[PDB]
């Protein structure tokens, strides 16, 4: 018969136990059974977003028919899955596909109504096998569907339904729409208990029930891409894969060390100055110590919640994992790591440190971002530098951040260059700048520098972003910002902070510049802000430390060229003299260093005068800075 | 905010007893009143009631529609244009699930083109999208949040009853909006700023969900009554609503508490009591 | 058969020593192996802006399979590279693309789960044999993907992921996204040390290691 060639039997698969158990879905299986037993239009379609279990509802219907938990009208049905590609495949000649489809209809007539059919991806059917001599498979099943002689169960995605079936109103109305809503977190945990049994049996590991409730809860929180239970089942399954891989050869930490020692081994082999033999010896000793510990504990065998957390922290990038000791000792010394590039400015380093510490310790508000910030303070004191030190702390790279300069947004149009264009208009197909950048990388420091230069109501986009961490781009899809750090840097109290920083505490300074911002921003917007910091103007000792930072990076710039420089502290006191004024901050120091060092020094390098290898001493002249060769 | 909960409550109780007018949506509301007094929270508490989720609602943030050409983001792309086969954002998201709650968040930020679109929505329950077909809005509660009477309600809510305040802020709305769009409204409700008692109870709710976060983490907290009084007195000013409460709790509790959790200092299992020092709030272990 | 014609055996090419050595990419191949050994949805996809070495990750996995550094679950797997150009290549008659492709599905699922399938340019697979109202490669592979019987390592550019695969959200949920990071200056130096050996064997010259560290530094700094 044709049903042997072109259908694959589900109830034979359910009877031999080749289908995963189906848990919950009482309402939808009951409505599928109500709709399948009609007189005209026996046809349900299962409609819901991809991942919510529509094929699983048909497989639960097949298992309930095999177990006989259905009404008496269904005891003994066969549920046969129709594979439309297997119909289309060998139909080279004209009228071959229609012969196949008509043979299937004759055999389904001869079954005396005992066969439930099943066409997953029903949207495959509309326009299947059309040609010049088209009967299209939507125009041949249309009589057999209209008269109720065929018990087809489709299962199509909601967007695929709108695109492919509502383009054909006759075949749109042949089907009854059974909606399959996304299961919530609790229903997902029940589904994961049955599939816990099946995945434990496959991967030979043991999924602990806290890992299940972690997988459903965490993947409901930290993934907006996919839908339940599929994202939670994926966390469970990939976690069990990781545990079984650790069980197989050796854990991942010895894997890291083994790859690194073979890497640096053949890399030092390629170098045959180094600063490599030291690194290789340290990693070989670390490999020996952790292998000694692995022989001392002879390990992981179960999926706990820590494995779910590490799998989700490697899906996305959000640091959900438990803190290891290197990372935790790094993170308790947060402010020491930030004062290597931002000297002075303690209040902001305290604020930023505390926002990241609330993030990592898991006390952060899950409906808002990690922390919004408004770095006020005069020009040249460290606002943009703290954001670059944030990205260099957190992300190991200076320019690894979403930097949206708010000095291009001097008109109201240029909101559209961070939501994207609406439907119909030009840049529809590319989405926003900000929204695509977050939707790639959901854990990122979002900086909005020079924020007072923008149009006053460009910050309504930020009403949404700061309050709820969701911004809706042009095409429709909302992007989740709830794991980002939003930072806007301004200078709205420049002359006020330059004037009244003396004889005032931090609190009244914050209050007074906050009144200034109250005359600038809206009361909606300066309520969204987690913490407005106030920077302070830089003093002489601050500028001395900044001079030491800039001279260290100048030595870094001149070691690549092949030169050494030692300086005397008298010249550094001169740069502390010629690089001080309160009104312009720390850049007078930078251009004083630029002029009084790099112009005569590059003059003398390009003079054919300064031989490399000899230490360039920057002693003092009468007033200038000499560069000598000894 | 007793008046608004009465208004929304009566809208759903009019719908379930049959007495709704079936030529209109169920309730077309406009939430006025200053910042941080629970406009978006009444919308979230509705969707949590009616649908068992916080974001199970068609949340349209109206401050992304500040131009004249972003009406097409919700209606759809017109014939012969780029995103034609996907419709709009509002009409599809209703045409799937016709009994939903539509939050038109921060309504005054947009341009008045969207207000013409919502004239059709709020009066007759249909909004013909771009592909040329109606969409049934006779079953959705359309809710709009704004703060057009911010200075007026923050300054003059005292010594005035609710009706005179409603008339005064409705006059301010009449200056902002066309008479058409405020004629279609089922019920404009007016909020009021929060006193000490309201911020005290909101402080207890935010501390309950803080306890719930740390109970998920594995810790417990008992709090002193004096500690909760310092949280309620440090976070009280009438201008910013109930948000200085949230970030004051956030600072004074969650920064030193997470400081001590990350420090390897606070052992699990023990009740972390939050009692006060002279002015700070310290987390102790006994 | 069908796998002789419409696939290209990487492990034959790696075992003949015809591919480039692959250096680094440790977390990416480890998560590719963690995704390929699953029960359902065995399908990773390497995402990252073009140039970062995604085909190089899959060829590094093939060289680790041949030279024996993978776990025991992958010792002996073949890595076959599907050819989306050859499958449409002769099928102008109706059904013949689908005949070819379901022949590939038979001959792969008959291998008892031994052939790791690799499709560089997964976004070609999205709309491959989409005729005038017929079955493309997406709608055909789509039910053999979310049962784990097909081990399809995709590798698509991130921009074309958004253009072609997120347009069809079901094929989008079958593939587990493995991000591929743009490497640093230092990892680039290591990559250039192995490929220094190979390019010196090609051009009949020598390459001094200052030219490598200058090449990584200068190309990172000035070509944007
Ligand atoms: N109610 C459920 N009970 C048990 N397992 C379920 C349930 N819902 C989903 N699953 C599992 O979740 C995974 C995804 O569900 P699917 O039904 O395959 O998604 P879908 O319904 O096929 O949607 P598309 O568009 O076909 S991808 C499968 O492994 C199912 O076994
Ligand atoms: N605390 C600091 N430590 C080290 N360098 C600093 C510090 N503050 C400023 N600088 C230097 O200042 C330069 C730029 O300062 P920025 O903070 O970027 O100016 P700004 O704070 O952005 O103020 P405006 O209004 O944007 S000019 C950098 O090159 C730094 O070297
Ligand atoms: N009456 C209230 N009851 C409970 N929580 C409240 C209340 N008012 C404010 N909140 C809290 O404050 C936030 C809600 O403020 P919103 O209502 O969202 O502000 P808003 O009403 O939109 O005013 P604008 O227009 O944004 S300034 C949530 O975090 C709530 O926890
Ligand atoms: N880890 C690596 N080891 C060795 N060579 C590498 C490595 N990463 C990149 N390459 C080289 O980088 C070049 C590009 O690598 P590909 O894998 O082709 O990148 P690609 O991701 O395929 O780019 P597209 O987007 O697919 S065109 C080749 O010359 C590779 O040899």
């Amino acid at each position: 018969q044709a049903l042997k060639k072109y259908t694959i039997d589900l109830t034979e698969r359910a009877e031999q136990g080749k289908l995963d158990p189906v848990i919950g879905r009482d309402e939808e299986i009951r409505r599928t059974i109500q709709v399948l037993q009609r007189r005209t239009k026996n046809n349900p379609v299962l409609i819901g977003e991809p991942g919510v279990g529509k094929t699983a509802i048909v497989e639960g219907l097949a298992q309930r028919i095999i177990n006989g938990e259905v009404p008496e009208g269904l005891k003994g049905r066969r549920v046969l899955a129709l594979d439309m590609g297997a119909l289309v495949a060998g139909a080279k000649y004209r009228g071959e596909f229609e012969e196949r489809l008509k043979g299937v209809l004759n055999d389904l007539a001869k079954q005396e109504g005992n066969v439930i059919l099943f066409i997953d991806a029903l949207h495959t059917m509309v326009g299947a096998g059309k040609a010049d001599g088209a009967m299209d498979a939507g125009n041949m099943l249309k009589p057999a569907l209209a008269r109720g002689e065929l018990h087809c169960v489709g299962a199509t995605t909601l967007d695929e339904y709108r695109q492919y079936i509502e383009k054909d109103a006759a075949l749109e109305r042949r089907f009854q729409k059974v909606f399959v809503a996304e299961p919530s977190v609790e229903d997902t945990i029940a589904i994961l208990r049955g599939l816990k049994e099946r995945y434990e049996l496959h991967h030979h590991v043991q999924i602990t029930d806290p890992a299940i409730v972690a997988a459903a809860t965490l993947s409901h929180r930290y993934i907006a891409d996919r839908q339940l239970p599929d994202k939670a089942i994926d966390l469970i399954d990939e976690a069990a894969s990781s545990i079984r891989m650790q069980i197989d050869s050796k854990p991942e930490e010895l894997d890291r060390l083994d790859r690194r020692i073979i890497q640096l081994k053949l890399e030092q082999q390629a170098l045959m100055l180094d600063m490599l033999n030291e690194e290789l010896s340290d990693k070989e000793r670390q490999y020996s110590e952790l292998e000694e510990e692995w022989k001392a504990e002879k390990l992981r065998n179960k999926v706990t919640d820590a494995e779910i957390a590490e799998v989700l922290a490697r899906w996305t990038g959000i640091p959900v994992s438990r803190m290891m000791e290197s990372e935790r000792e790094k993170l308790l010394r947060m402010e020491q790591e930030l004062h290597h590039r931002v000297i002075g400015q303690n209040e902001a380093v305290d604020a930023v440190s505390n926002a990241i510490r609330r993030s990592r310790a898991g006390l952060a508000d899950p409906n808002r971002p990690i922390g919004s910030f408004l770095f006020l303070g005069p020009t040249g004191v460290g606002k943009t530098e703290l954001c670059k030190a944030l990205a260099n702390f957190m992300f190991d790279s200076d320019e690894a951040m979403v930097r949206i300069d708010m000095s291009e947004f001097m008109e109201k149009h240029s909101v559209s260059r961070l939501v994207g264009a609406p439907p119909g208009y030009v840049g529809y197909e590319e989405g926003g700048y900000l929204t695509e950048a977050v939707r790639r990388r959901p854990y990122s420091v979002i900086l909005l520098d020079a924020v007072e230069k923008a149009h006053p109501d460009v910050f309504n986009i930020l009403l949404q972003v700061l309050d709820d961490g969701r911004l809706t781009d042009g095409q429709g899809r909302t992007v989740d910002f709830r794991n980002t750090v939003v930072i806007m840097t301004s200078n709205l109290g420049s002359d006020l902070i330059q004037e009244r920083f003396g004889e005032l505490d931090y609190a009244h300074m914050k209050e007074l510049v906050l009144g200034v911002v109250s005359h600038n921003f809206r009361p909606e917007f300066i309520n969204r802000i987690d913490e407005v910091v106030v920077f302070h103007p830089l003093g002489e000792q601050h500028i001395a430390s900044i001079a030491q930072i800039q001279l260290k990076r100048l030595y870094k710039r001149l070691e690549e060229r092949g030169y050494e420089i030692h300086i005397s502290d008298e010249a550094l006191k001169l740069l502390s003299e010629n690089g001080y004024d309160p009104v312009y901050g720390a850049r007078p120091l930078k251009r004083a260093i630029q002029q009084q060092i790099e112009n005569p020094l590059a003059q003398q390098i390009l003079s054919g005068e300064l031989v490399p290898g000899k230490v360039i001493r920057l002693e003092v002249n009468e007033d200038r800075i000499v560069a000598v060769q000894h």
